[PDB]
């Protein structure tokens, strides 16, 4: 049983998907705030409200985030040709998402140093498939749950390390959560 949402509402791109429909509630409210209220330990979603296509754009956001396991507040997005999946994450629950990445340096922007991973997936999904992708991680040191984020500073860092972004897809402040309970309200801008 999946369950994947995708459309505009409040004037902005928001996409929610969960292999558990019955313990998670995605709840799409005016402009960009959603909220998601998730329980019970069970189940794999990821969620949220942004833009499509995404840009080298400033992302605002601000709300509550209160995660109770595994689960991270991300910028997450794809560009194609090449195809690069990349996650900016601001805060993470237990688990430290970029664990299996490689280490590729630094880059200091909003207030925080953040650690720059990079990835190859191989014959994974992706946004065009199964294919073997890139993939682009930077993970703040100084945890928070509201600010700005600049993502083209981002972009320019993963830029020295490998292959350049191409072409953007969708680009999403997501809450996610695995096998946890929590629940958050966001508003992006």
């Amino acid at each position: 049983r999946t369950q994947s949402s995708t459309g505009t509402h409040g004037g902005y791109y928001y996409s929610f998907w969960t292999d558990n429909p019955n313990t998670v509630t995605y709840t799409n409210q005016n402009a960009g705030q959603f909220s998601v209220s998730w329980s019970g330990n069970q189940g794999n979603f990821v969620g949220g409200k942004g833009w499509n296509p995404g840009a080298a754009r400033t992302i605002k956001y601000s709300g509550t985030y209160n995660p109770n396991g595994n689960s991270y507040l991300a910028v997450y997005g794809w560009t194609r040709n090449p195809l690069i999946e990349y996650y900016i994450v601001e805060n993470f629950g237990t688990y430290n998402p970029s664990s299996g990445a490689t280490a590729a340096g630094e880059v200091t922007v909003d207030g925080s140093v953040y650690d720059i991973y990079t990835s190859t997936r191989t014959n994974a999904p992706s946004i065009e498939g199964t294919r073997t992708f890139q993939q682009y991680w930077s993970v703040r040191r100084n945890k928070r749950s509201s600010g700005s984020v600049n993502t083209g500073a981002h972009f320019n860092a993963w830029s020295n390390v490998g292959l350049a972004l191409g072409s953007h897809d969708y680009q999403i402040l997501a809450v996610e959560g695995y096998y946890s309970s929590g629940s958050a309200t966001m508003t992006v801008s």
